[PDB]
């Protein structure tokens, strides 16, 4: 029993991260092979790019230094080639992410793992992180048998105190820009899968008291939502659910009608798994997986 | 700026999980050095679990009965002891990734992070405290048993839990890294019961801090109050008494911030008489109580 935000074991990214110095700023880079991956801001970048030399990006992997013998741009992604392979280099993919999925990050500083922490991304393509100054470079990612899946490096902190960030190739999530400029996150809607994936988990763990005998149709349950800023649920949606509708006897439009109810009536001093609000981070397969016990 | 649950980054401790198997059992293990730990209950079959006497089944094993799988490799035992309620399996190769690591007995309200293993597998990691009543709100099902919980400081593993039970109410049981269990439980399937549960009324306050540095400030009044008064109030909330030590624990917290431990717990005496109207601090509507003073100051 028991329900808790849970991220991917870190060791295998750990093993990877570095620090990356390029004149005064210093931020981490994953070292993944021989090359490591960082954001195009530690030094108009094509101009600034053809300025530096190799000498100028001073790497270092714990208590040694890395020899950079190449650099290029991917986006806003640098990518600095060093002489020596990682031998800790995970089996690995880069992947993009869509927004409601969830991941793990792995905070770091000056190429150290502080903390780690999961997260999903919001539908406004912003994370709600936890980041001070020097975080730059951390990733995000998920882990898929023995494959650690890179989906995500952080950026930048927009003036909400929320993150922004890339996908291992250099793509922003997102309308944001990795300049000095006036930048806002959209207004942010509930992940609805995501809520209902968690109203399972919650079934699960014994917590029955917001269900209801009714159900709803599709359609009447996504004009309710974009009332109250919840994401469209989609029939993909309602399929990847199956799994927990057979497993607790609760069809999705059964639960539909129940966070329904919830939304226009609130949780009246009652709490679900320890909480007093919808929690929308926890994906349908992290429920699964967490109420399985799947391991890596 | 942002605030996170956040655990410790789990390499160092995935490094050291091994699964232990003895007859039908299968639980986890932590390798560090030549030694293997993990509960002593993985000698029980279901018979022995009510009434257990633990030297009796120790005495009638031996090394090859303990099968020690670390990877696909599988360790041999050399050697075993009981130290409390753990059991130490000697075997004949040292863990070559055993970190820097020290056995710390933690207190109630401190935080650790736990590495959910199965099958000597890390599955997931989450933060966690002790809780007032000697319990861990974790998520664990079988075969999690000998999953550790732990705190990192600087290149240091300080290895202070393992868990070994789940009480009938879903709420974790289980010892330091000597066997010694937190609170009145013990390894055997008798009736046992978690005591009341408080909140951790010093790690809410540090939270409320988090909060203020971090921008929220509507929580914030006027007032101050007499750390007795204050405790007066808290108990009929279930809180946990506030000593001078928490107030003490707090006072960089306070001189970073501008607001004075007692005109906080002003601030905290309000919130519990009405609630938060609909409003939310660092994206919660509950008080949060697994982050202490240390953690916020870390964080932030
Ligand atoms: C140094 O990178 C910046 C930044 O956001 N950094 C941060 C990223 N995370 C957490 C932060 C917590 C506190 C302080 C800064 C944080 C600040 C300057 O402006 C910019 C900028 F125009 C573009 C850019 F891609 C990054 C940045
Ligand atoms: C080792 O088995 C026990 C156990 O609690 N295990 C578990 C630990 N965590 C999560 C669990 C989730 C679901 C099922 C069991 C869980 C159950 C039987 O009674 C006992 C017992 F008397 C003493 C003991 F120290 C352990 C155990």
């Amino acid at each position: 029993s028991g329900f808790r935000k849970m991220a991917f074991p870190s060791g295998k990214v750990e093993g990877c991260m570095v620090q990356v110095t390029c004149g005064t700023t210093t931020l981490n880079g994953l070292w993944l092979d021989d090359v490591v991956y960082c954001p195009r801001h530690v030094i108009n970048y094509e101009d600034l790019l053809i300025r530096k030399s190799n000498h100028n990006f001073l790497v270092q992997a714990g208590n040694v230094q890395l020899r950079v013998i190449g650099h290029s741009m991917q986006n806003c992604v640098l990518k600095l080639k060093v002489d020596t392979a990682n031998p800790k280099t995970p089996k690995y993919k880069f992947v993009r992410i869509q927004p409601g999925q969830t991941f793990s990050v792995l905070a770091c500083y000056n190429g150290s793992p502080s903390g780690v922490y999961q997260c999903a991304m919001r539908p406004n393509f912003t994370i709600k992180g936890s980041f001070l100054n020097g975080s730059c470079g951390s990733v995000g990612f998920n882990i898929d048998y023995d494959c650690v899946s890179f989906c995500y490096m952080h950026h930048m902190e927009l003036p909400t105190g929320v993150h922004a960030g890339t996908d291992l190739e250099g793509n922003f999530y997102g309308p944001f820009v990795d300049r000095q400029t006036a930048q806002a996150a959209g207004t942010d809607t509930t992940i609805t899968v995501n809520v209902l994936a968690w109203l399972y988990a919650a079934v699960i763990n014994g917590d029955r008291w917001f269900l209801n005998r009714f159900t709803t149709t599709l359609n009447d349950f996504n004009l309710v939502a974009m009332k109250y800023n919840y994401e469209p649920l989609t029939q993909d949606h309602v399929d990847i659910l199956g799994p927990l509708s057979a497993q607790t006897g609760i069809a999705v439009l059964d639960m539909c009608a129940s966070l329904k109810e919830l939304l226009q009536n609130g949780m009246n001093g009652r709490t679900i798994l320890g909480s007093a609000l919808l929690e929308d981070e926890f994906t349908p397969f992290d429920v699964v997986r967490q109420c399985s016990g799947v391991t890596f």
